[PDB]
């Protein structure tokens, strides 16, 4: 409906009062202007006051804030000498904010100013006083700008003009959320403090208003201006996927963050809880958040649509080259993608059956694979996944046409026909970093191909050179095969089984040269980003450890003693071990070393402790088990 | 009413807006057409939008999905550049779906597109990318098509033309459901995870809104477009039978599946739970799902009605031959019928008092039996069950006329006067496989008789030959006699006491030659079907075993310790035994071997453990018995 | 709205009935007049009677009453000989009250007569029969009068006339409140009796209608006419900050007190509890109450705005001189400021990460620091914090302008651009004392500079002399550095780590000479004030100790015995130790000695006992821990 999103027709409704329109809001040049800034400030002031809002808060995502997004509130109504609440909202209040960098928010014109409860949320980019990007919005803006400029350069170098069209990253975010009875949520300290179950015995081994909740979500998103296309269940119990369609990544990351938020408070309203962690329950499918990422222009041109590219430009060579470019990007910076997804929860999703393993190998599909191979051999045609017939052996049943591309779900970066469905991204972790890294690697590849074009090299020769350089990362087989990681390592594809090592790869020489090359970060900027990510991971692991300490000391040991399930001295020794592990975590200074110790702890010591707790729970009566068991959380 | 079923008059209401009618929807040829496909897509879009629906999901039944039916949701309203939810639903969205075959859904035009909540459910057939039938809808379609073509061939070979009339399987599905207090359902993990009580002491040994619930069922089915004829109680406590009348098996299997579903969520709404398992409670009558199966043409001709056949065709010879053919089918493939019913729960229903034993012997009734015997002797007349008088010895009490056929309830395949009431089919198991096997065996016999007719053989001689070949399977006596199985074995009738062996009989040489002969399956197709069925059975037994482990360790052992009912070391030994049995189950590779071990475990070791649990429960106070006992589940 | 505040337009509404207006109420001269007193008495009588009020209570803040404000109720309706409730409210009832000084309230014309429930609260000043100021309102009035007269004198001595304009202290009071479930509040005796948790294990170590509640606060302040500008969450869980804008300190202290009250009852009726203590929870951010203090005239001139001062006066020298004045004040009486904030709860906030440490060092900001240094060197210009550009490296993100002043949050007395955001003030403690000390030190500095001006000394020379005398207290670096306190001590800046010693510094020779010099207190007055403050602190510590005794004897020891967490003899010894400590507290006569013993007890022995209790709680099951743990209070 747009009633709670100052964009498009709703924005124009009040911009026309001052002779303006949503066209001014779309480009974002109004922030540079002075009079337009005050005009839109007055317009949003009205929009809020008859929407039932009185406070405007600048909105931002702090570095490594997976939950999830901070804000600073300010009253937009003042009191004069008479002492009356008269509404007054100027452009300076709209654009500039206040928030400490810590060991002056500025608005994001490309994100829609939206509204919740009685407060208008104004998305903004967060930096330090020095000027360092201390958020995720500014890196994404820099990455998108570099992507746009490099794409324009490479298109112009091959005799194609986009005019004033703006290139960006069109992304859909298939956000998956677990829903749990809030009564059970309050009985699980780990979910309260970490968001994912650090322990709990799954029933039957493990080798397998609720409707009101997402209908309220849908009606909210309607009134919220959010085109939430499809919400539907998933394989895991009470796991619901919301899949808004593609849009500018700058706006879409904020859309995803605010969707996560509104889902959290709606579940709280419905007597439920929205578990956003990547793997909130061990033994079930991980709550992945696929990022359908693609290159999209303002006028709707998509670089993953060869037919659309041929129609709009007339040069068939665009689609293969850029593909190899992205292929090269993966083969150049797959670790960075593994770095992007490296989040506390996501380390429990990589390598499982639901999510692809830690091998960052792209999947172009079979037919596209031999098309690119033929291009590499010196034979460029036109990729066209012609649909083959499919009959069911029954005349009553219709004969359908299905794409020859036998689609794959085992790849971290598969090409889903018309876009890259990067499925490695995690639900809790905001995809902002993922889009930054994807945009910067695409920009690097486009810059390389554009430089080669400007040197006079034929686009063909660039295609063969890049393909023979980076065809190793292309994979089409079953990625879930246990014999795949070592084969990929032999091929040379990026594969980091460790999230700690993945993050530590961020400050590598190649990655740093990339970041200053595209202007995404400085050495200090990338070092601070890596430090923040490592600290976030180690702190999340430490809080999981402390919550486990609290559970054994508070729940598991008392339950064992009450039910007389044997000597709990093993659990006491486990508490000693975990406390010592936290001691070494806090006693080491190297951030990567601390993260490595934390990850080893999480994947080995607390895993064994969790197995011990599950063994003790299986023999524990339901009344004695104070902690809410997986049956109550999942099956309700 | 049809308000939630896009069929008949309701479908015509919106097809007339585009100049069409329900006649287009009936035949199913609209899917082949393009313009008609888009027209019906727009019509169903409108139907849903004022029905209060916004999402369309393709609907299918996976291989061996007894619960029960998967679906994929997609939004039928899109957003343009302005960003408004405008409804747009095309034919391609209507026909094609997305779902992984796994180690491209297509609509079922012969199944009515219906609607639940705010989502329109579109029944569809599920295959693999290769083309293999990975569902139950496609095999049933193939079986029905083979049945129709063979019936047309054999009718034409004896000088009878059906014109454009379509032959199919008219089936009624007497679906029986147990209703339990959902409060007690939550206290029985076996019902939560397996649907049937793996343990629990029945009171008194065993040798013997609720009305709001099925009135809501009835009003739903009215608004849902399902002609649910009769719902009524049964012998067992809270066991309700719903008996929709006969219809095309293609539609009726989906009807039964969605009836199972809607009953489940209605019982959940009413604070109850709908146990659909075959034998949810040991010691009471099993919840069977009789399949009233018959051969029916489009114009209403029924092959089990000799009088109707004589009236419509004028040749009395049709009814005996086909009957003999059907008899031959049983005598040729009774094991396959035993294979069809072979489901996890159904192994607790065969051989009991409520359901017929594991001897797949047909029952034609006495008078029809000697009629067919006389035909076999070379004397064909006209079968006519004349109704004999029945007086009660009182002039006040009316004298009635009752058929001379003393009907039988002890047979798995009795001829209920005008149809085959195959009572061996189970409630939880979808009858789709049962209809596939019945249709394919009927088609095989029909092809045999048609080939004999085309060779010039008189239909008489075929009748005597087939009757003298396959009269052994005919049985009229009491099937519940303990001396019946060995007598049937001596006769040569098919009898598989083991569901595992019944399923393993699917890939037999005769059965495989049948399946490619009628085109129902390929060798790979039938092998995959048998593999899936065996895996489903062994997995259900494995989860019953794991639930037993959790019950003993979590409920039975703590209750014994609390109430001081003696040493529970026997229960610990039982846990060790059942865990070891699961270990051998997971340690063997032969699927039939795994299924045989699982069945032996379930019928012997788990039964002994259940007897031990019942002994411990009889001496356990109700407050100490955490598990809800049969008294609470049945008598409420 | 002002409906519950007899001020401004609402007051004029009924003053016009007698030919008066809110101008009469503003100056406060009406109390001196007789007829005007009766007129306003009748006006407020009406205002109350149709607001639904029948009782008027004189309102005052007793010495050291942090909660919070006493009142005396009296009926304003009488009964004549007929016996009818006729409303009669005279000026004598309005002005004079009754309340014992103890070992004759008079109205505060500069505070708005306001209304709550069915009682009109009339703010008033509380003294003794002798005439000694036994409240905080009268000291604040004296301090403001001295500030105004000295400011007028020093402005006139440098050729600037303010006419009839009145100078005062414009303050904002960022009051922070913790919100706790009242169910948990009733389970924490320490919160009931002391307002802050004396014990309780914080989850995860510690190294990190609710919306209806503050919306009701906001609508109350509207209908009450309190311009509560911004209410918003804070870093700590359920910590809400309310930040009314600047106003006359005399009125604003009453505003803060009544806001505290109304928040308390609103939380109470919301099923919650408003913890106003400075550090209600150890391990989280302290609930500070920042006092944004500045010098403001009646006509709106602010002494902290150099541009406004230059515009209104034309003499740039005003802003630097006065600044040095306040700087001198701090360097002269920082201990007094440390004395002002010295409250029972506030001793748990100084030295932590959230609040600045015990070093009372002002922060003028870097650029202002070198501006004042250059002035001290003999070079006076015009301070102007030019805003430097700030770009995010992205053309999409706007380029903003941010002041060159890198703002600091680690200082107790930072100059927040246009005011002094004295953050050391505590939430529970009323800022009345803080404003008294700030006003009197400002008045002393202004009197000194005015005397030097009247002696003929150039304002410049006074600037250099004062700056070279008192530049040591100026600090711009990180105040949270552990190496800062000793550096400040070597510099000579005031630093009192002990609240007891801070209060004992009140009766120092310099402080006493200040207090009679500005007329704020006499020797008896200041001695009584120090005695009351020390007694308040020691009594709060004593009741915390007694509550601790009750917690161990009533909760901790029984919980340990029930859960069998080892020998509780350590807790018995702790009870003996704390009882003995209270014994020495009650056995000593020197008030400062008693306060020092109390502070030592609270910071060492009670802290160790709290650590022991937290250790026992970590191993105690939640059901055994009768006391509500931090998880329940904070996360709800």
């Amino acid at each position: 409906f747009g009633s709670a999103c100052f964009k498009g027709a709703v924005a124009d409704k009040y911009l026309s009062k001052y002779g303006e329109s949503s066209t001014l809001l779309a480009n974002g040049k109004w922030t540079k202007d002075m009079a337009k800034a005050d005009i839109v400030a007055k317009a949003v002031l009205d929009w809020a006051v008859e929407n039932g809002a009185s406070v405007y808060c600048h909105w931002f995502q702090p570095m490594g804030s997976s939950g999830n997004s901070g804000q600073v509130h300010q009253s937009m109504f003042n009191f004069a000498e008479d002492g009356t609440p008269y509404y007054s909202f100027t452009g300076e209040q709209l654009l500039q904010g206040e928030t400490d960098g810590s060991s002056y928010l500025s608005i994001d014109p490309y994100s829609p100013i939206f509204l919740r409860e009685d407060t208008v949320f104004i998305p903004a980019a967060f930096v330090s006083y020095n000027g360092d990007a201390l958020d995720e919005k500014t890196p994404l803006h820099r990455a998108t700008d570099a992507l746009d400029k490099q794409t324009k350069r490479m298109l112009k170098a091959m005799k194609y003009d986009v005019g004033s069209a703006s290139v960006y990253a069109n992304i859909g975010l298939e956000q998956e959320i677990f829903l749990t009875p809030r009564h059970a949520f309050y009985r699980r300290p780990d979910l309260q403090f970490t968001g994912r179950t650090i322990t709990g015995k799954f029933p039957a081994r493990g080798q397998e208003g609720a409707f009101e909740c997402m209908r309220q979500i849908q009606q909210e998103c309607f009134k919220m201006g959010i085109p939430l296309k499809t919400r539907h269940r998933e394989v895991a119990p009470n796991q619901y996927e919301f899949a808004p369609m593609f849009g500018n990544a700058i706006s879409q990351v904020d859309q995803n963050l605010m969707i996560m938020q509104v889902i959290e408070e709606v579940a709280s309203e419905h007597g439920l809880a929205a578990l956003l962690q990547e793997k909130p329950f061990a033994g079930v499918n991980g709550s992945g958040k696929h990022n359908n990422w693609s290159i999209g222009t303002s006028d709707g041109l998509n670089l993953m649509n060869p037919k659309q590219v041929n129609a709009k430009t007339g040069n068939p060579e665009i689609f293969p080259l850029v593909m190899a470019a992205m292929v090269s990007a993966v083969d150049k910076h797959g670790d960075l993608m593994r770095a992007a997804i490296a989040s506390p929860g996501n380390d429990f999703r990589l390598g499982a059956m639901e999510a692809p393993p830690a091998v960052m190998s792209t999947y172009l599909g079979p037919s596209l694979t031999e098309f690119l191979n033929t291009v590499k051999n010196g034979s460029l045609g036109e990729y066209a996944p012609k649909k083959k017939p499919l009959e069911f052996g029954s005349d009553t049943l219709p004969s359908i046409e299905v794409p020859a591309e036998d689609r794959n779900r085992t790849s971290p970066f598969p090409y889903g026909g018309n876009r890259f469905e990067f499925r490695a991204a995690g639900s809790s972790q905001n995809v902002s970093l993922v889009n930054t890294v994807l945009n910067t690697i695409a920009a690097e590849a486009f810059k390389i191909v554009a430089d080669r074009l400007e040197a006079g090299e034929k686009p063909l020769a660039i295609a063969q050179d890049l393909l023979k350089t980076h065809d190793k990362c292309i994979f089409n087989g079953n990625g879930y095969d246990p014999a795949w990681p070592d084969e990929a390592v032999k091929r040379g594809i990026w594969r980091i089984d460790a999230g700690c090592d993945a993050i530590n790869e961020l400050d590598s020489a190649k990655n740093v040269t990339l970041f200053e090359g595209m202007g995404i970060f400085t050495a200090r900027e990338i070092q601070a980003r890596k430090s923040v990510l490592l600290g976030h991971y180690v702190g999340s692991v430490e809080m999981e450890a402390l919550t486990m300490i609290d559970m054994i000391n508070q729940h598991v040991i008392p339950s064992v003693k009450k039910a007389d399930l044997g000597n709990p001295s093993k659990l006491v020794d486990a508490v000693k071990t975990i406390k010592g592990a936290v001691a070494q975590i806090h006693g080491t200074e190297d951030e990567h070393k601390a993260a490595t110790l934390a990850r080893t702890l999480r994947l080995t010591t607390m895993v064994a402790i969790r197995e011990i707790i599950d063994e003790f729970e299986s023999r524990c009566p339901p009344e004695d088990w104070t902690l809410a068991t997986y049956s109550e959380l999942l099956f309700f």
